[PDB]
């Protein structure tokens, strides 16, 4: 019996691969056929996981059939829903992929949700991302093959398209901005991806917009200062030498800015990418798509899938494209920094004008409140700071400069 | 039209005093310039293109035995040569076996130049085979002193330098995937290769170091310091200054180091320059050290010059898998660092001695070298790539309370 | 008085149409009498230059040159209408008359056009081939074309030396430098959508491999390994000829290209034996023209950069690809270039996706008619650089300003 | 009720194809038949021409046909509907502000963007009145007005003049003239006689136009001209690249010299003007030359487009327009011989100055043209064919820098 193998199993069943207190739980059990199935499992400390399971019951590993078996059925169960999309094929074949991520038949992604909200909590806003682009003709994205989700639905895996030869942002917007200092590339060739970022991020919020529209409220607007005041002071308390100096001297000017949106109540708010950077884009012979839709992971498990503004997207892609010239500039031996120092003016310039063009298109003007550029820039360029002195200490860089020209 | 005017009718020399007919249309030439600037020029009256069969030929030269030695030229072959059809400073591959190199640019007439086909054949002859496997050399004969004019050597499409598979073994090491002893063999391994190849390449002799050499050595070594002090910014550059009197109290040693052997050495050795192909690992690049001027690069020098560049190449890697790699673990970096020059020096002691050449070795010149390839670094940094300054500051960090 | 001592006596200028502003005497050769003093001449002059004169009596015992209007053209419609001549009529040709002159001809009735081919060929050597271009695509089925009336040859050695030709007459129908400037302006400002501007490009395709199928029928050659060591030494000279002459900023990027470019021409050793077939020759847009959703292929005299008695050789079927889409890509250069306010990213898109429409077409009708093997991709890039070479000639030599076209094409080609 | 129905409707009714409401109609022209012209003003104060019919008026609906009849005999004291010899009761609408062809022969022009309540708007009512007061012919032959009623200054509500099916505007013919003199079609003399002919056309259409009144430009005139000229020099020095941006940077210096005369000026007269004067403006119909579009200069704010300007502003928009039109040939024509197109480029602009000054000498008006402005007011016509360029065509650039390299040396 599938809870009577769960609850006598071992507590690190729901691990891919430290403690998990025991005994375990399944709350519910989702049968793949043959022998496997999903299980959404529940530790003793009330936690709740995304289980393969396979019979003999140990959990499902690269190769076993479970994430086959999940593609055979959105090819074609009360408490769960599978939701297929147009192109979901019944391939065979696993393989692991260390983004826990399946390929299938060498063309699909499967994704477990490994860790889980608590019941009633929200979680990863992915399924309701993905179904309303995919719903709203965006195909600038990874094929959707399929949503697995428990009844807003806790998503539990998710199948999108396999695109074996596409690099992320980090590798080609860096290439093109090398080659363009370099003389390789015109200056309008760099630009050209730019551009079309920015009108690929307008129809994701055109279509993500189809869904609903909140007002800010007072409450919404202060909030905001509070976490990003309170971000600031763990960035001047944390960032060390010339940098860190630096930025308690640009504190002040900084709060000041955040002090602006109080006024700004009643900004619309909209499903959004959260985590909105170059490199979230994928691209595949000039076609870029958009991937990771869970949210930030900055922010609480329990806010990633609260609406946000547009604009919140714009400056983490515009500011992303910064960070760019940026790394090229401290990465690159011998590099010019005169071509990529201008090519991140004029590709925030280029970006910007094809998103607004673009949302002018789709009768999507009112989406994009352009007053929260300039704070939401100085949050994102903040949050850089917290990044290095966690992560990565040497790339405290990328912010000291971006602020250098940011504030004159 | 013989060679001669139809070679004198400027562009084919980029991609007439000797001429090595190859055959069937093509040759290799070499073209002097008005500026007395002597090119090595395949000839088919185009310069050769991939494609159109000249150092395929080439190879056909060199598999052909017994052919009627020319007055001009020296054509070495090896076992490795093969008649392959096929091809894709200009370097050919042939047949997808091998890689021929025309030495675009030659020395002047007199003026020594790159060593590489001398210390590719004293490999060869020693039983050295860590190395990508030699085909045939082609040199012009020049009073007891060949310019190279080609080289043709196995093609290896797989091969990683060291800064790729080195840097993987040090970031799986940390991540847990290798352990310790695993992410230390490849050192050991390189410490068995080093003893091998100054052990084949001091079979053509060691030349004592004089006591103006030894001078000349410190003199080279306070200007590339006093540079280096002058040059470097920021706190990093203020701990170099502190540590200027000290390095230079060092550089006094080599005052007393006259009759040093000399042997002819790889010249500009570090891991960059060993290729992981087929679980093995080769040596590659014996052109001589790039920041000596053309006419110095063939000189002997002392074989702790290798060592200390690949010692001081292996600290690198692991500076640079603790700044690159976000959430680093550097304890097990750090000490894999120091691990892993003991594991070098310990087998290239050990396999010299094996090798009755433990002689070769003098440890003496292993300090004051590993400063000035440190320094050396903070020069790069300046004038190259500004932020690698951390590496010579996180390496002479360990390195001065220890020595 | 009779028409060869008239011509014998007459005025070197009488071969001229009004071009003058050629050596002496002139000698008749030939003499079709087209009735109530109209006649078509074939006049030798002293140089050895042959000519086609349409002749007409002054009444007063003298000839003179025939004028659109004095009804020379209408004679030869009826003729057509009904041993050293030929006139082969095709379906559709009627006895209209009324003249009235057009500058490129005599459009005769209102419903016909008729063309005299002013220059010849030398004695024995062949000319424009736009008979045998069109005999075939008439009797192989392609009506993409305006329908054939007639044509006037004169039998001598192999290929009958062509006289004149009659067309139909497509008034207001506009060439491809027309309507796909339209097309593509009307993309860039929203009035079309994207694959509504990609429709044209994709039955272009479809109309040129019912050409060449068409054209095929009468025969193909295997390029000998002389043959396509001739096309790299005639792609070279014009590539020195361009680098010397092309000034500015498009020269000193031209400079720094040529070597990348020869090194494409280096391709052309290899392809001994590729099909060589009749082929349209000068084929581009402005050859395309457009009447109520219709396409109509026209001139069919050759390459104007071969000499004359070249444009009648077999050539790849990839010729005339390589005309076509690196037209498609210069209509894109010209709207951009021209159009005050163009919002130039769906040109360029359109740039990129028309010529993948037309090949991707072209190669399915190509296989749909069991015609695969006509076309060697292999051509495909070096005659592609070979033909922004010959725009760079084209700037130097009549449009100075022209050299952009090349210069912008080069620039999205080299990278790729 | 015409006004209850306005005001309750979509404040977008004022638009021909945003607008805030309520709508308040000011004024309603009743035409008949259940058709009328409605001044509709939106709540921001924004007024605007609205042409009505019961259950907005689209091309074919009638109501310009109405507008059409009721000229061929005004039914409000709030309107006024100047009538002229020439207007028939033609019917048939075509669709083609919004123009209307009315007949196949008429074409009712709507001012759909009207300006505020006591700001001045187009002063194409005046100047077209004016024209056919002085007798002036060379133009389409206008049938009526529609204007309403405010103060001195008259809202232009829709003009309806004739309908030339066929005629072309200069940047056709002109260009065509110029390249049949290329090709030795058309002999100098013959590719002359157009612009001595616009030349008398720019002398009566200024005298006529000089009948209204004359204003002495004051001290604070001249000196906005060179403030106004300077910045757009200035604009065009920052802006315009390559070698043609060097040369221009270079010649700034010598052209704001030029600009500092005009301060000697003071006094010269303005008069009603065409303000967007060039060749395009000119239509050729059988022989006869007509001059349209007197809306005024589109680069000056609405409310200054009825302002009074010096007479030898349209002289030199038109010479430098004359100008334009060889270097367009040039550029353009393939295997063109531009040594006859560069003679025609001097000779057409002395035949155009010299029938302008003998007309007004005919006319016994003279003092209207102020050749002391040729100059600065020329530069300032070339200058801003970069900022065109630049803002608009890039490669445009050209036409100025080929021009001033032929002005500079001869005016100074
Ligand atoms: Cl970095
Ligand atoms: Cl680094
Ligand atoms: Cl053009
Ligand atoms: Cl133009
Ligand atoms: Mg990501
Ligand atoms: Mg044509
Ligand atoms: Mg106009």
């Amino acid at each position: 019996n599938w809870s009577e193998l769960v609850a006598a199993a071992d507590p690190a069943l729901v691990l891919p691969s430290v403690a998990v207190p025991g005994p375990l739980r399944l709350d519910a059990l989702l049968d793949l056929g043959e022998g496997h199935a999903v299980g959404v499992v529940r530790s003793a400390d009330a936690a709740r996981w995304t289980v393969p399971l396979v019979r003999d019951v140990r959990r499902s590993r690269p190769g076993d059939g479970t994430a086959e078996h999940l593609v055979a059925a959105l090819a074609r169960d009360a408490a769960f829903v599978l939701e297929a999309f147009t192109g979901a094929a019944p391939v065979t074949g696993e393989r692991g992929i260390i983004v826990e991520s399946v390929i299938v038949g060498e063309c699909a992604v499967v994704k477990w949700a490994v860790r889980l909200p608590a019941e009633g909590e929200p979680g990863s806003p992915a399924a309701q991302r993905i179904a309303a682009l995919a719903r709203g003709g965006f195909t600038e994205m990874p094929r959707p093959w399929g949503l697995l989700t428990l009844a807003q639905p806790v998503l539990l895996a998710s199948v999108v398209a396999y695109l074996p030869g596409a690099l992320d942002g980090w590798d080609w917007a860096v290439d093109d901005v090398r080659r363009l200092a370099r003389g390789e590339l015109t200056m309008d060739q760099a630009l050209l991806p730019a551009a079309q970022l920015g009108t690929l991020t307008a129809r994701m919020h055109a279509a993500l917009a189809a869904r609903g529209r909140t007002p800010a409220t007072a409450a919404d607007v202060a909030a905001w200062g509070v976490r990003m005041r309170e971000e600031l002071d763990e960035a001047v308390a944390s960032v060390p030498g010339a940098e860190g100096e630096r930025l308690k001297a640009w504190a002040p000017r900084i709060a000041d800015v955040y002090a602006e949106l109080d006024a700004l109540a009643g900004t619309p708010l909209i499903d959004v990418h959260g985590d909105f950077h170059v490199g979230q884009i994928l691209r595949a012979d000039g076609r870029y798509a958009v991937v990771d839709f869970d949210g930030n992971p900055v922010l609480p498990a329990d806010q990633r899938a609260a609406r946000q503004p547009a604009a919140l997207d714009v400056v983490g892609m515009t500011a992303s494209l910064d960070h760019v010239g940026r790394v090229v500039v401290f990465r690159t031996p011998d590099v010019d920094p005169a071509p990529v120092r201008a090519w991140i003016a004029a590709a925030q310039r280029s970006f910007l004008d094809a998103y607004r063009t673009t949302l002018a298109r789709l009768d999507a003007d009112d989406l994009f409140d352009d007053r929260l550029l300039t704070p939401l820039r100085y949050a994102q360029e903040v949050r850089e700071y917290l990044y290095a002195v966690r992560h990565l200490p040497h790339w405290v860089y990328v912010p000291d400069l971006s602020l250098t020209d940011l504030l004159p």
